[PDB]
């Protein structure tokens, strides 16, 4: 799409991104809660740093979950940057519609960036929301990503489940 985003950011600096998983040497640890009635998710493909179902969804082929990415970046990377072009790539989804470019946040003490609305998928709409938090640690900046995505209908799930996110999430880099 039109907007910058992280990725364009990363591919147009001499920045290395890494994949991290959990119990990575040099990486951060965090520690996010499973909220009641939410499930964990296993790192996988489709879950990188692993995630949260929801274990009651109207459509078990179609579940609210939010999906964890953690990302190591090194070389001339600055992580406030990160935080200014978070909002590019929800922007981008076909048919995105939210309030601006979302707000200022923190997570664990660390520095992030929320944005959330709904677009359409398959002539269905769909709530999308994203935290990015910048870690900067250990010679690198470490980025999370949580990727929160529910049918329309399913939306508060989804927002239960961020509050407790917010308030119960550490990071110890
Ligand atoms: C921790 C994991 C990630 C974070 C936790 C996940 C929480 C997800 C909660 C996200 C709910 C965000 O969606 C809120 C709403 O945004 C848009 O409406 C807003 O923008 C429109 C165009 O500017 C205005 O016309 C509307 O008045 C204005 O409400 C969409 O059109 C709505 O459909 C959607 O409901």
């Amino acid at each position: 799409g039109p907007n910058y985003t992280i990725a364009d950011y990363i591919r147009d600096n001499h920045i290395q991104e890494t994949p991290v998983h959990h119990g990575d040497p040099g990486s951060p640890t965090i520690d996010l809660p499973v909220p009641d009635d939410w499930r964990l998710l296993p790192e996988s493909s489709r879950a990188p740093y692993g995630g949260i179902v929801y274990t009651q969804p109207a459509d078990p082929n179609d579940p609210p979950t939010i999906v964890a990415i953690l990302s190591k970046l090194t070389g001339d990377i600055d992580p406030a940057k990160v935080l200014q072009f978070a909002p590019g790539e929800l922007k981008n989804l076909p048919g995105f519609q939210g309030s601006g470019d979302g707000s200022a946040a923190t997570l664990g003490g660390f520095s992030a960036w929320q944005l959330g609305g709904s677009y359409s998928k398959n002539g269905k709409l769909r709530t999308v929301a994203q935290k990015t938090v910048v870690i900067p640690s250990q010679g690198a900046v470490f980025v999370l990503q949580l990727n929160a995505d529910a049918l329309d209908d399913e939306t508060m799930t989804l927002m239960d489940a961020a509050n407790v996110i917010d308030e119960q999430t550490t990071i110890t880099p």
